[PDB]
C-alpha cells in the first residue's frame, strides 16, 4: 500500500497506469536534485537556510546580471547558510554552486519605442552610423556576421521573439525583411536566429572573465549558454583550463542546432540542460516537449546528467500554489527520467521561493514512486553493453539486488563520485547513498538522480579495512537519522579491493545495525 | 521522416524516446477532441465561426454562473456560427454542446461571520467530520483542523490564514450533499430543452450519484451523455463504480487539486486515463492547460508540456476554461492546444500502446469488435490515410477508436447527435451526410463512402491514390458492421 | 479449456510452458503439411489411399534411385488413389508430387583408394577433412560416397541424370522439384533454368545439405521457393550436435521471409521396424511445428517401412498437439513487428484478416484464391485457425500444401454468369467444406477474404461472418 | 563469435532463431547434469572410469530387477572408480548415486472385438486363457467404471469396460494381440490406490540408506501423500536423502502441483507416462513440468529413449539429438541414459553425444527473456541469499564471466544462483562430499570438493576454497588468467549467511 508497489507489479505499462494510488504514500528520500536560481527574493543567509532545509541541492547564479562582487556575496552567504549545519556530518547536506553564463548574444541598437506594422519593411543594417538610430523603417545589430548565416526565407526574431521577420533579400551588410509578427519595438532587444549555424564564438570576453571568476570562486560545476557543437564545449573545458579541470560542464541546449548536434555535444559534455526557454523562441513552443524527452532519453542512455529548466512552476513567483500544468510538468519531467529540475525566478525574485522548493520536493518523491522501473531496469539492462569492466558489472549486480529485496538503499563509497554515478544509471529505486571524503564530490553528485552525497568527515583510520567499515556505519547512520532506513533493514553496500579511484568490485548485503 | 515514423519503430520505449524529432513534421488531422468553455471573450458569433476555424469541437456552458436566457443565446451563437458552414458539407464539421452543471457546494455566510464564529449552509457536516479532520475554505485558500465536534457546532485551530459567501472543501470525508442539486434539477431540465448532446456532471462521488443524473434527465434525455467530474477523493475511490455507469469522465483538476495534496493530482489524472482507456469510455482532461494565456498571447513551457503529455497519457479530449470564456486570447489558447495534441499524437508509442490494449481485446464471438481491431491492425500495416466507418450511433467508428489507430477515423453518420457526441472519441472525425437515401442500399452504402473520400481529400487528410480503410455493415440498421475494405482514394 | 487456450492467454513463455495441457484437447484442424516418400512399402493404389486417408497431402518420389518408368507408375498409382476420392468435391483433397533429385555426388585396396572428382586436390588442403560411407570412415582418423566437410565443392549444380530427370518431371507434371545439394543462389538458377519456361510454375525447393549452403543460406532463400532442412546428409558434413542449431536457424529465417521450410529425415525412424515410435522421436515432430515447420517429411518410414500408414497417422496426431501449443501471443507480436509498411492492399488485408481471426478465435480463414498467393500472404501470419484456400486451379490446390494452415480445396462448380453471385458459390463451398470436415458448425464465426473484382492480385475485402 | 552470443543479443524470439549459428562454438564447460543408468554394459570399474571421464555425474540403479547383493556391487564399482580420481582435487569429479525404486505393479492370442472376462478369483491366477484373464490388484472394480480403458502389456492391447462386478469385468478387446504371461497393466485415467511404496519398496529404500545413496527416484507418484510416504521409510537417517518423484500417469500430471511442493525435484519419466498418455501428448507433460519446475526452482530431469537406437548403433538419429537438445532448450536441469548405458553396445558414446548436444542446446538459450521472466516471476523477500543470488547471476551477463564461484556447506546457496539460470558455469565448493554429490541435480552446478583442514583463520580458509576453485576453472579449462569472475561468499561460517559478491580476474 505504499511507494506505488502495486503499480510497480504490473505487466503493462497501461496497468501500471491504472494502478497509480494517490493513497500509496511515497518514501521519505526524494531523489531528483533541485536546482534554484539565487535573487533578491533568496539571497539572505537566513533565507539561504530555509531554502537548504526546504530541499535546494543546487545553487544557481545566473552571470546574465549582477556584478562579480554581487556574486562572490551571494556565494559567501550560501556557503555561510551551507556550513551552519557542519556540526554534525550526518545531518549535514551538502550544497552545490552552479555559474550559469551570460553566454554571447545579438543585441539591436538604440531606437523609446517603434510600431512595427505586420508585412511592413524592415531592413538590417550592420552599418554602425544607424546604431543609434534604429526605426521602423531601419534596424541595426551587433551580430557583424549576420549575412554569412541566414538565407533569402530565413526567420529572424526579436525581443524574445515578440517580433518575427522572414528575409525577402540579401546584401552585403544588411537584409531586407518583412514582418511577419509586428508589435511594439523597443531598444537593446535580443536577436535569435532560427535554424541558423551562429558562428559567434563558444563563450564571450565576458564569459571568458566570468568562468575564471568560477575557478577562483571554487564552483562546481558551469552551466554554459548556447553550445551549438562539440568544438564549443571544448572551448569551454579550455578556458577552465588546468586548476578548473574538475569543474563540471553542463552545455546549455537553447537552440535548432543544439538540438541536431547533440550527440557530439553530449559526448563532451558532463551534462545537460533543457533550457526550454530559450529554446521554445528558437523553435516552435508545441514541438519543445519533444526535445526534452529525447534529450532526456538520449542522456538517461549514455550515463550522463540531464536537467529539466525554465518555467516549471511559474505561477508561483506571485502565487502560493502552482497551476495543475506546472505540477504536471514537474511530475512528468521526473517521469521522463530528469536527473534535476531547476527553479529560475520562483526562487531568484518570487514572493514564494521556499513554497516553489517545497512543491518540487513533493511533486518529484510522489512521481519518482510512479516511474515503471520493471520496464525502465529490463531496458536499460537490455541497452547495457556486455564488457569486462568489473565495476560496472557491480553496478548492476547491485542494483538488480536492491529491487530483488526492496533494499532501503545502495550505499556506495566513491572517492571521485563515479561508483556511485554508474549505479545511478540504472535507476534504481532505492536511495543512492554515496559517502565521500571530497567535499567537492559530495557536491557535484546532486548532479544524478538517487544520490544522497554525504561528506564523512572521520580522519582516515589507517587499517584500511577498519576506515571502509567506518564510513559505511557513516552511511547506516545518516540513513537511521534521515528516517530512509531502521536497524533490521536490508541495505545494499559497494565497496573496493584496494584504495584509490577505480576498483569498486564488491557487493554485499547487508542488515542495518 | 514525418509523423515521427522513425520514434514509431524503436522496439524499446527508451529508444522510442531517444528518437523524438523536431524535424520530424505532424500529419494534417489532430485526433483530440478540443472542448472550449463559452463566456464573454467567445460567445458572439463571428468569434465562434473563428473558435471553430481554430479548432473547437465541442461549446462548453458552465451553470455555476449565468441565466438560462443567457445560455440560451450562447448556445444559439454556437449553432449559427456552426451552420453558417453547412452550405458545404464535406467542409462542415459538427459542434456538440456541452452543459456544464454547478454541483452540490459548501458555502460561508461553526455554526449550523467573523473571526470568533463562522456559519455554514451544510447542515449534515458534523456527521460527516471527525476531530483532527481538515476543512479548506475559498478555494482551499484557508485550513482548519476540528479539535472538537459538537452538536451543531465545531471547534478548530487554523493551519493556514489569510471573505463573503466563500467555498468549503472537506477533504477525505463522504459528503452526503444530494447526488444533484435544487438549481441542477432546473438547469438539466433547461438541457433538455435546447437539445444538449452531453452534461458534465460536477462533483461525482459514487454511481448512485449517477445514476440519479440519469434519472433526472429521464427517457427525453436518454441520449444525452453523462460525463462524471471526478473533483474529490471519494470520486477517485470510487471510480471504478463511477466508470461503470458513466458515458465518459472528466479530470477536473481544478476542484480535485483542492481536495487532494497538488502534488498528487497527476497520479489521479493517469489513473483516470488509463482506466478509461482500458474501458474504452472516453476521457477528458481539464484545467489550467494553458492557464497564462488568458492574459499572454503564448503559453509558459510546463503549459505546452501538460498539454502533450495529456494526449501520451491518452486523454480523448483537452479542455479550455477561463482562456477560452473570458481571457485576452481565446482563438490563440484554441491554436495552440491543436498545434500540440498534434505534434503529441505522433509522439505516442503506437507499437507498445496497440500490443497492451489487444492484449486485453477479450475474445468475444462479436463480429463488430474483431471487424473494428483488423481495421486497426491494416491501418498500421499500410499507414493508411484514414480509417472510414459507416455509423447511425456512432458505435462501430467508437469501437476502432478504443484500439488508438495512428490514422484519422472518419465516422460517416446521417444522426446529427451520432455527428456531435463523436468528438468525445480520440481520432474520430465526425461527418454528417444529407444527400437523401438511395433506392438501392449498396448504391448508399458506397455513396457515403465516397463523401467520405471526399472530406478526407478536402481536409488534406489523403489525396488520389493513396490507400484507406473502409468499415461497413452487410446490412442496413445498427449492430452489423462487419465488413473491412483496403481501398485507394479515388 | 480446448487447443491450448488457457497457455495462449499466458503473458509470458514460461507460463506458458506452465499451463500446457493434456486434458485441452486439440481442434480437428491439422495444419502441418506432412511429405511422405512412395517406396515397395507406399506404392499399390490401395496403400497410397490410406496412406491419403490418414493425411498424406505430398508424394515425394526419391531419384536417387529407381527408373522413369518405375516413377512415372508411382505417379500413375498416387493419382488413380487422389482421383478415387473426386465425386464429392467437398471432401476431396488435393495431393502434390514432389520430384527429388539424386544431385551431384562423389564416389569410390586399403593401400590405394581411386575417386570420381577432379579438383579435390584445389578444393581441399592439408588439415581438411573428408569422410566416405556416410560419414562411416574418417581421413585428414576413423576406420572400419565421399563428403568434404566444409570444403567449396564446385561439382556441377545439376549432374546429367538431374537434367533429364526435371525434364521428366516437366512431362510428368510434379508440383515442385526438392533440389538435392544447393550450395549457392546460382546453384539454384540453374535449376529454374533447366525447368525452363514449361516447367516455370513447379516450385523449386532448395535442400540443404552442407556447410556451404548453410553458410550461403540467405541467397539461397532469396532464389527458392522453399527449404528442405535435409537432416540426413546435413549431420554427415556437420557435427551432429549441431544439426538442431541449422533446423532452428532455418525455419526462423523461412517464416521471417514467408517461405515454407520442411523438417526432413529420421523424424519417426524407429517405426520402419516396430509400430510406434520413441519417446525422442515423438518429441522431434512436436519441436518442429513448434520452431515453425510449414511441412514435416517422412521418408524410409513410409517407403519401405512396415509401418507406413501409422507413420503418417503418429505425425498427423503430434502436429496438431504442436500447433496448439505454439505461443502465437508472442508469435504474431514479431512477426507484426518484423514486417514492412508496405502500401500493398492485399498484405495489409491479409494481415486484418489474421488479426480479426485471434481477436473472435474463428472456426477459420476462408480465402478465395486463383495463383494461391492470398492464401500464402495470410499463412505467413501463422494464425491459430484453418485457412480454407478456394481455388479452381488445380496446381495451386496441390501446392498450397507447402505452406502452414493453408487447407486447399478445388472448386468444381462452373463460373456463374454474374461475379457476385460466382464468389458466394465458392464462400459456400468453403462452409460446406468446413462443416462436412468438422472445421466448425453453423453459428460459428469465420473469416472470409475476397477481392473488388475478377484475377488475381485484387484480395482487399475481409469479412467476420456466421457460417450458415 | 562464440557461444551463441550473436543470438543472444536478438530482441526478438524469432531473430535469436534467426542467428543461431553452427560456426559458434561452444564454452568447454557443460551445465545439464548427465545420469546414466548402470547395468551389465557398463558395471565394471574399468568402463565406469571412462563413463566418469565422459560426463557421467550421476549413476542411476534400476531396481524393478536386481538383487540387494548386486546392486551393493554395482555400487561398489563406480565408488571405486569415482574414488580413482581422488589423489588430485583439483581434478576429481564428483558422482552421485540414486536409486530408482520399482514400485507399485498390477501384473497379469486376443482377436480385436472378441470379449475378455477379467477376473480377480485366484483359482484361475494360473489358468489365464484367451477367454478369461487373472490380476492381482483386488482394488481394480474400486476404481473402474464403465467405460473405462485398460492396457496390458506396456500398451500392446488395449481393452474397455462393458460390464461391472465386484470379483469381474466384462470387457471388450479394442487392440487385439498376443496376450503372454505376468504382463504389465496401466489403467489410464484411473485413480489408482495401490499404496505409496510396495513391500519390496520398503526394503530398497532402507537399503538405500544403509548404503548412503544420495537420492532416491520414487516410482508411480500420483499424490502429496505419496511423497511423505516415502519420506516416512527414509527416516531420520535418510532425511538428506533427495526425492526425486516420477510421473509416471494422467494423475500425477493433474496432481502435479502438489507432489512437486512435497518433493526435491521431479523426473519426466517418459516410458511409462506414454503408455498412460496418448503418445503425442507426452511433449506437453514434459514441457509444463519443466516449466513448473523452473518456476518453483527445484530440479527436474528428462528421461527415456533419448539416445534410443544408441543401444545398437554407435551414432543417434536426427530427431534423438534434436530430442536431447530441446530438454535443454525447454529448462531440464539434468538428462537421462537408460538401456544406451545400461546394456547396449554403445554406452561411452552415448555419454559423450549427451554431452557434446547438451553444450550446443545450452549456448543457444535465450537468455535474455529466460532471466528476464524468471526476475519478474520472482518474489521480493528480505531474504539476502536470493538478493545476493540474483545479483551475481545479473553481474554474470552484465561481464560474460567465465565463472560463478560459490561457497556452499549445503548446496543452497549454488541452488538459488542456479534457478536464475546463467550462461556462466557456476562451480560450488564445498567441503561436504553429499552436498557435492546432490548439486549435480542443478542446471549449472559444478561441484568441486574441497578436502583441505579448516585453517584456523577463516578469512584465510574462505580465500584457500576460491582459489581452489580458480584452479579447478584452469584445469578444467573453463577460463585462464585475467578473465574476470563471480564470487560468491559468506560474512561468517556456517549455512545461511552468503551475502558478498565480488568482480575478480582470475589470477
Ligand atoms: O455503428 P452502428 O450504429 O452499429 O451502425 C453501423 C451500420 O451502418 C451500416 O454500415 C449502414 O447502415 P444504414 O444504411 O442503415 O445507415 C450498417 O451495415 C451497419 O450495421
Ligand atoms: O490469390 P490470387 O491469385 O491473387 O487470387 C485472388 C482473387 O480471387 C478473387 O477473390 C476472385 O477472383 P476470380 O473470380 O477471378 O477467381 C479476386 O477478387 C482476387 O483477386
Ligand atoms: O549454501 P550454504 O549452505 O548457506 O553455505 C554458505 C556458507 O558458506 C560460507 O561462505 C563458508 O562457510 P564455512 O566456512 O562454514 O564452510 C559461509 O560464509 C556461508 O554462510
Amino acid at each position: 500500500q505504499t511507494q506505488q508497489l502495486h503499480a510497480a507489479m504490473a505487466d503493462t505499462f497501461l496497468e501500471h497506469m491504472c494502478r497509480l494510488d494517490i493513497d500509496s504514500p511515497p518514501i521519505t528520500a526524494r531523489n531528483t536534485g533541485i536546482i534554484c536560481t539565487i535573487g533578491p527574493a533568496s539571497r539572505s543567509v537566513e533565507t539561504l537556510k530555509e531554502m537548504i532545509k526546504s530541499g535546494m541541492n543546487v545553487a544557481r547564479l545566473n552571470f546574465s546580471h549582477g556584478t562579480h562582487e554581487y556574486h562572490a556575496e551571494t556565494i559567501k552567504n550560501v556557503r555561510t547558510a551551507t556550513e551552519s549545519f557542519a556540526s554534525d556530518p550526518i545531518l549535514y547536506r551538502p550544497v552545490a554552486v552552479a555559474l550559469d553564463t551570460k553566454g554571447p548574444e545579438i543585441r539591436t541598437g538604440l531606437i523609446a519605442e517603434v510600431e512595427l506594422k505586420k508585412g511592413a519593411t524592415l531592413k538590417i543594417t550592420l552599418d554602425n552610423a544607424y546604431m543609434e538610430k534604429c526605426d521602423e523603417n531601419i534596424l541595426w545589430l551587433d551580430y557583424k556576421n549576420i549575412c554569412k548565416v541566414v538565407e533569402v526565407g530565413s526567420k529572424i526574431y526579436v525581443d524574445d521573439g515578440l517580433i518575427s521577420l522572414q528575409v525577402k533579400q540579401k546584401g552585403a551588410d544588411f537584409l531586407v525583411t518583412e514582418v511577419e509578427n509586428g508589435g511594439s519595438l523597443g531598444s537593446k532587444k535580443g536577436v535569435n536566429l532560427p535554424g541558423a549555424a551562429v558562428d559567434l564564438p563558444a563563450v564571450s570576453e565576458k564569459d571568458i572573465q566570468d568562468l575564471k571568476f568560477g575557478v577562483e570562486q571554487d564552483v562546481d560545476m558551469v552551466f554554459a549558454s548556447f553550445i551549438r557543437k562539440a568544438s564549443d564545449v571544448h572551448e569551454v573545458r579550455k578556458v577552465l583550463g588546468e586548476k578548473g579541470k574538475n569543474i563540471k560542464i553542463i552545455s546549455k541546449i537553447e537552440n535548432h542546432e543544439g538540438v541536431r548536434r547533440f550527440d557530439e555535444i553530449l559526448e563532451a559534455s558532463d551534462g545537460i540542460m533543457v533550457a526550454r526557454g530559450d529554446l521554445g523562441i528558437e523553435i516552435p513552443a508545441e514541438k519543445v516537449f519533444l526535445a526534452q524527452k529525447m534529450m532526456i532519453g538520449r542522456c538517461n542512455r549514455a550515463g550522463k546528467p540531464v536537467i529539466c529548466a525554465t518555467q516549471m512552476l511559474e505561477s508561483m513567483i506571485k502565487k502560493p500554489r502552482p497551476t495543475r500544468a506546472e505540477g504536471s510538468d514537474v511530475a512528468n519531467a521526473v517521469l521522463d527520467g530528469a536527473d534535476c529540475i531547476m527553479l529560475s525566478g520562483e526562487t531568484a525574485k518570487g514572493d514564494y521561493p521556499l513554497e516553489a522548493v517545497r512543491m518540487q520536493h513533493l511533486i518529484a518523491r510522489e512521481a519518482e514512486a510512479a516511474i515503471y522501473h520493471l520496464q525502465l531496469f529490463e531496458e536499460l539492462r537490455r541497452l547495457a553493453p556486455i564488457t569486462s569492466d568489473p565495476t560496472e558489472a557491480t553496478a548492476v549486480g547491485a542494483v538488480e539486488a536492491s529491487f530483488k529485496c526492496c533494499s532501503g538503499a545502495i550505499i556506495v563509497l566513491t572517492k571521485s563520485g563515479r561508483s556511485a554515478h554508474q549505479v545511478a544509471r540504472y535507476r534504481p529505486r532505492a536511495p543512492i547513498i554515496a559517502v565521500t571524503r571530497n567535499p567537492q564530490t559530495a557536491r557535484q553528485a546532486h548532479l544524478y538522480r538517487g544520490i544522497f552525497p554525504v561528506l564523512c568527515k572521520d580522519p582516515v583510520q589507517e587499517a584500511w579495512a577498519e576506515d571502509v567499515d567506518l564510513r559505511v556505519n557513516f552511511a547506516m547512520n545518516v540513513g537511521k537519522a534521515r528516517g530512509f532506513f531502521k536497524k533490521g533493514d536490508v541495505v545494499i553496500v559497494l565497496t573496493g579491493w584496494r584504495p584509490g579511484s577505480g576498483f569498486t568490485n564488491t557487493m554485499r548485503v547487508v542488515p542495518v545495525p
